[PDB]
């Protein structure tokens, strides 16, 4: 009696679950053939326009700590960096230890190398001209007297092929089908709470992979007061992320014209050294407009008084170590450059113009949790000049106590990983099911979103959502990025990149459940009524959720997205039900 | 009208044989987060739950399945699952080195050192190691020249093995891609081809432990009640017979003397472990065998030789020389590899008349091993630390009949050694891949309760529990395909490796094709459902003429499509047009 | 009779003109299998023997000859063929030093060599006897009796995996569901034309995947005279090509017994070169009698006339460079053949503006091959012991133009080379690949027994062509399994080595854009609604502002091909607007059936 069962197919209700993401370009604008190592020659077309519909009653925490595309990117650049490497040739040969003497220049950085080698297997020896700098030598026995790599005692060193480019590409991760991607638009999120005015959307937004560390470059403003955020204070064993409004815009150059010189080594074997020099050398140095330093610092402090009683707090450069972590490692105009940031950090203040960074710049790349490979980049002629919008810091606070009560903050850097949660703390990915458990007691203008968040009815519109997110759910041209039918005459593309594993296996992924709830569905009830009642039984012999419907006319879908996760049984009962009823009526009309 | 109405059937137990690839199954159970430190399997990345299946037992029926195509697919898999651990390892890349090889006090022929007289790859420095060996890795010339070198460094190129790999096996269960059957004889009394009387059936198999194994069958199945040979050509003396045993027998191996682990740094990424040094006691590892236990055994096993096959007489020769594996008995435990001279086994001769202590056994070990069918591949294992205690059942014996000449003595029945293809055969010895199309066409006379159930009767509406069979194939959800929850999950992460998954994906891809491809027939016939689809064609008995009676209830429906069914294909075509022409008729002028 | 609704149709058989992967059929497979070696080559799927080949004469639209798809996408294939059976086998990296030669003497081709060699560890071999042809050494100084391999600048280190062999087995491309190849049944019409007998073909003929210079071998024939093929500024300056008529033949020689010597060279590789030679070498010659090519090269000159008015011709030789299409190459014996066709072209006709009657041609062989379109990597090709006889059809020629004026009333035909595209440009020619968008449009009707196969109504008799629509469905772009799953579930399941080779790959692409489409079809449907029958009627009056047409032309003589091009720019306007009046009565239906 009364039934209490329907599937309810329009609900749009979700699952906190990972997926595998679906990657996207929009190299239209551009179409260069040099492929751009991150690009890889034009994923796909993106989109012409992307829409959104706020979700306003939707309050769900989104730990940024525990998201999986922070994770499951990581491994992928990583990968898309290991492909990338691969087909180009190595120096394997080119490890003998080497004599070297610095060039007639400041301060002795420059060296000139010359060394023996069996380049060929034609025999070849010949005092062979290397030009160098300190930062990658490591001198043997004696200061003066032997040299060699700082590497290829234990890594493995290649030369990258020069024909790609090291220029990050505005891309777009965007869902595959069915499971969408959540965004937090109200600010102030540190990262561990609830969000609110809270949208959705497919993919993401202009994502760029950038990768220098202890500074935030052509990252995103957040164009209000500012924010920062960390996973923890009082364990003073985290890091803190730092966000900043105000756009700073720093120019940098290399102050020196070059060439190209190739050793040929053997077959397919052109090692780019560097070639030579015309003119006089400097440091590279940076200039940064300092008021805007001297300001813009003071804005921070006040944002972080409030955090700990507002109490002293002062600033220190870092300690010793690394030079990928302490040093401010920078890459931009391919080029990489390590910067000295002590003048940006000599000064410790408590409440009443121009600038020179001495820069260096660094070939050979190692990991940065392996000691096994390492990646070099061979030099680019003439010169440079990269200027770029600065948002955002990196900074830790030391452990230890001081017998003032101040706090010292030393600045962060050292991971790939959480350089790009910056980019994705608004961002959550969630898993679609359109089915639901509802039973029904009654009877028996347009919201684009993928939420109507108005659960006390199941029936005034928020029936009518889904049945706009099944038009989702098929989709060939434009609506769909997949069965899009230009690119796929167009694509005949070979799938051992990693593209051909993350390609198709959206799309293999996106048919199986389209039929995965077509099969679910056609056995159990037919989708030519999106509500199935064909007197489908009863349930308060052991469902006994003890509630009456106008108490379910004031509610949300909470509970009851949690009514048969501990009793599943009854959606299973209902299957076999569904096969009794059938059993005795078909065969009735056969015999 | 007794004119051959056509109507399509969906469910129906049709079979055919078809060669198709398939998915592992396992458990968490020895999970202990290694699908990596495991072996090849990565611990068999999907999961079984349940071996929820149903057998049937109505009919007799010959299969003859000792042709079968899991175990030529089998040959492959491993094979390449041995290459897919390997392809990351290092190569060992001084391999004819010169290796002045001596050891002190003389047990003779035991581990000797080596010392390495070698160069880095990196820089340009010459040094000396120390390196333990046994006796059967080394080949030298003139016994004093120390002219050893690595036995396979002429053949090709030689690997170290990742060591932070284990070697156990895990039980793993073979299941098909849905819309298929395993079927499977266990009608006792039953010994390779012909047919059986049991027509049982699986989703998934039971539980093989894969160690490819030697001369011996190594902790397989046992036999049923009764000693049984399985069926081959008795003839010709190349079918290599091979015999289960009903009661087990038991053996522990150990190696008594305790050793550690050096390592050697050869280049970038190069660190090369080796055996470290070993502490006091040098003695042989041996193995110990009740003989009074195996006295027993072998009396019941020549009666069922005899009585079989030529009763007279047998006399057990060991094989002669030739190949240093198919000699000895290779065992491997504890991921660990030795040889054994089991000379001391067959000095034996039986008649009939006449008839009616725990001997042990010196084993050896060798640290390299070779491809079989190839010369081309070729393996390491680390030494392992400390020592190693464990034991093993045997369950079976491969043999080969020898001879030309019989009145001296009728049988020689030398212990056969194995090709690595048919330890497979010892297991896969009752199985059989079967494709099913559910659709099936018979007449009808009005126009317009296990996992098979009646291979003999009607259908009254056992059809119906086919479907379900036919619908679970991509539930998603449901618990007993592969329940998709946690076998998503554990590989969409993980497709990227592609040695496994690949089977994977390649089963998923073709379960929904083999979906459509039976729904397309569905879609454009417009039954859509509702399992019976009447329609109205009278149909020439050209094919069939045999009145309402035996073709009803007297006859079944798997000889149905062998026995009039024939170069039919256009039954399709003449119920394809006629829907056609039905609706066009139907809409644009009625 | 204005009721006037629109109609959906699924499966009016129109076609255009697209880009697809393609997929095997080989049923030789099937017929021989003595090794898995060119197999391995060359591994490929069985199909149905005698399949359906449906002509339909009536639609006669151009066939896009010079810019046809399939010349490309092929053509790239088999190099990663060529590159997937040679990465395994081994490089032969530390034989580029130089050799020590001496002259084998009993002209002066064949030579041996002595040189130092480093094995795997530590052994060194004084006099290695290495033995060498004319044309693979360089001399480093012409006084010099050493001489290195040629184009040991880059990777000539490769050498071919000697279990394997390399010939052509008959294969056959196929494109999956949802497409269909085409054929030109008309008789020899020209390079680039629209043709009148056409045909359907679901897969092709048997081609040999074969390479050439000059020549073409194992071709098809012309039913008519020799015919010819060409372009626009080919009579500027391109090549051209020749089809004879009917098939000559030579029958060519192997020089002697040979000897299959190994040579050790390290760990996991062993160079394998030519031991030694019994008896006296006799050079390898091909034989071919000058009459049969007496009577043939008249009909070009025939052709050229009807051509070029009746002009005279004549036939230099090629060019003054280029060695790899200045003579011959052939694959048979697993082996590279070269033949000076300078004793052939010492021809020039009658102005009409005979000692040994077959003829002989002086060759030689290279062991070392090397590809052009690219500077760089480069097979060696391993020696074959025994003897190497051989023999083949000519079927086609390749020429140039050679633009330019010398005595103002003549012409030069030097005979053209090429890349290795041209030689399957040449055959691929009667053939193109269209798709199906077996979805159709078209306003409904006022009113309220012989064979055909995959394309059989779409040449005629349109109104009429609404019949018998499943059969476009049944096999054509419904069934999958038709030789995507039918046969190969055992024999490219037996032994695919790592299991990812250029064929199942592609396979496996081949098989999802068949549901990918066939569901995308389907997911429309959905969104249609009318889903689960054939046609269907909505309910939305078709405006006579999209065609003002009378109703006897559509459903009488009006062709779908052109049909669809008449509703081609109200496409994306009815799509959109007559599933939301769909919609329109869908949320109205909801609000009949929830309320
Ligand atoms: C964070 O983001 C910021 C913001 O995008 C990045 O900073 C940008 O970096 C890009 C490249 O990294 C810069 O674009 C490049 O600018 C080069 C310098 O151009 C200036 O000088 C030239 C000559 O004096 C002027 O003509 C230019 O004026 C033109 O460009 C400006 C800027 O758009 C326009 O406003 C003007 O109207 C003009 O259109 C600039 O004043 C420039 O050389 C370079 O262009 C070459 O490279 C591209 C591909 O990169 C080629 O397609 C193109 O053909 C050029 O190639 C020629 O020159 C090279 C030089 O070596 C030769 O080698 C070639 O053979 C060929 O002759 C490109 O336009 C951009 O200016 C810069 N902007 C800012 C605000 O910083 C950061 O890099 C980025 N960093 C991180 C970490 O994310
Ligand atoms: C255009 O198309 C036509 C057809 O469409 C092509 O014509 C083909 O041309 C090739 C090349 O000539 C032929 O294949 C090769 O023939 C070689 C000659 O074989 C004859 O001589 C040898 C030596 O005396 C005999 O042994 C042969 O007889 C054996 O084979 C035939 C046929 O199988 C049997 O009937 C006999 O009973 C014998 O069994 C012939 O009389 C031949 O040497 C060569 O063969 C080997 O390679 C395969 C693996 O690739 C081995 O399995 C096989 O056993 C042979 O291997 C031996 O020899 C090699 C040589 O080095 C050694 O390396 C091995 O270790 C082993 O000792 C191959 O068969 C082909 O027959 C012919 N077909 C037709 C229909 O004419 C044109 O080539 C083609 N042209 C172009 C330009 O594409
Ligand atoms: C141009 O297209 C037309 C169709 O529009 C096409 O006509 C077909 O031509 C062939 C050849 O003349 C005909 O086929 C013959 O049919 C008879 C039976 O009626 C068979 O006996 C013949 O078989 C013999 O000859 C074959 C070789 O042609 C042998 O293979 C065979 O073993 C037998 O010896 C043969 O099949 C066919 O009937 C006509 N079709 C019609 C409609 O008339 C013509 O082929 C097209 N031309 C081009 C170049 O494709
Ligand atoms: C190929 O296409 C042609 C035309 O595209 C088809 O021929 C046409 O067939 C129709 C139907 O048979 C003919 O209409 C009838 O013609 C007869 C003869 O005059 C007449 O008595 C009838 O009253 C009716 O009008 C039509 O005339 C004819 N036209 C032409 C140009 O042939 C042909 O059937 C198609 N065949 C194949 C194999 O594709
Ligand atoms: C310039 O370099 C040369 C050669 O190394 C050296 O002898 C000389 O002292 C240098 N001179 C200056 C001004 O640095």
């Amino acid at each position: 009696e009364k039934l209490w069962v329907t599937v309810y197919y329009g609900v749009p209700v979700w699952k906190e679950a990972t997926t595998t993401l679906f990657c996207a370009s929009d190299a239209k604008a551009y179409d260069t053939e040099v492929h751009n190592v991150w690009a890889t020659h034009a994923c796909v077309p993106t989109d012409p326009n992307p829409q959104e519909v706020v979700l306003e009653n939707v309050t769900e925490h989104f730990n940024m700590w525990k998201n999986n595309m922070v994770e499951q990117m990581q491994e992928d650049i990583i990968s898309l960096w290991d492909q990338s490497l691969k087909p180009c040739v190595k120096l394997t040969p080119l490890c003998v230890t080497l004599n070297c003497k610095d060039v007639n220049a400041e301060r002795g950085e420059i060296k000139n190398c010359s060394f023996n080698i069996t380049t060929s297997i034609r025999d070849e020896v010949q005092k062979e001209y290397a030009l160098f700098y300190k930062l990658d030598v490591v001198p043997i026995d004696n200061n003066n007297t032997s040299y060699r790599l700082i590497s290829c005692d234990t890594s493995v060193i290649t030369q990258a092929c020069p024909k790609i480019s090291f220029e990050p590409i505005p891309i777009h991760y965007c869902a595959p089908a069915g499971f969408a991607i959540l965004k937090c638009n109200d600010k102030t999120f540190n990262g561990k709470g609830p969000c609110k005015n809270v949208s959705t959307v497919q993919c993401t937004h202009g994502i760029r992979p950038v990768v220098s560390t202890q500074l935030l470059l052509n990252g995103s403003l957040a164009e209000e007061e500012v924010v920062i955020r960390s996973d923890n204070f009082t364990n003073n064993a985290k890091t803190i992320i730092v966000q900043l409004k105000e756009s700073v815009e720093i120019n940098c150059t290399r102050p020196n014209n070059n060439t190209r010189k190739s050793i040929h080594i053997g077959p397919g074997r052109a090692f780019y050294t560097t070639g030579e020099i015309i003119g006089d050398i400097r440091q590279a140095h940076c200039n940064i407009s300092r008021a805007k330093w001297n300001d813009t610092l003071k804005q921070i402090v006040i944002k972080l008084r409030e955090q700990f009683e507002n109490k002293t707090i002062v600033f220190n450069h870092s300690s010793g170590g690394d030079p990928e972590i302490v040093m401010h490692s920078f890459n931009c105009g391919g080029e990489f450059f390590y910067c000295n940031s002590t003048q940006l950090f000599n000064s410790t203040w408590n409440n009443n113009n121009t600038i020179t960074l001495p820069c260096r710049i660094k070939q050979i790349i190692n990991m940065w949790q392996e000691v096994g490979k390492a990646m070099y980049a061979p030099p680019i002629r003439g010169q440079i000049r990269c200027s770029s919008n600065i948002t955002g810091l990196l900074l830790t606070r030391d452990g230890g106590i001081n017998e003032n009560g101040t706090e010292i903050f030393r600045p962060g850097g050292g991971d790939m990983r959480d350089n790009w949660r910056s980019e994705l703390y608004k961002y959550k990915v969630v898993k679609i099911e359109p089915l639901g458990v509802a039973p029904t007691k009654a009877k028996r203008a347009v919201f684009l979103g993928f939420l109507g968040a108005a659960g006390s009815t199941m029936g005034a519109a928020s029936m009518t959502l889904t049945v706009q997110a099944r038009l989702l759910l098929s989709g060939i041209v434009q609506q769909q990025n997949n069965l899009l039918r230009a690119i796929e005459a167009q694509q005949r593309m070979l799938q051992l990149t990693v593209w051909g594993i993350k390609q198709l296996q959206a799309r293999v992924l996106a048919v199986e459940r389209y039929l995965g709830d077509q099969q679910l569905l056609g056995i159990w009830g037919c989708s030519g009524k999106l509500i199935c009642t064909t007197a489908v039984p009863w349930n308060a012999s052991w469902s006994n959720k003890s509630l009456d419907r106008i108490w379910n006319n004031m509610t949300w879908m909470e509970w009851e997205r949690e009514i048969d996760n501990y009793t599943s049984e009854i959606y299973t009962l209902i299957e076999e039900s569904q096969n009794q009823q059938e059993k005795n009526e078909q065969e009735l009309l056969e015999l």
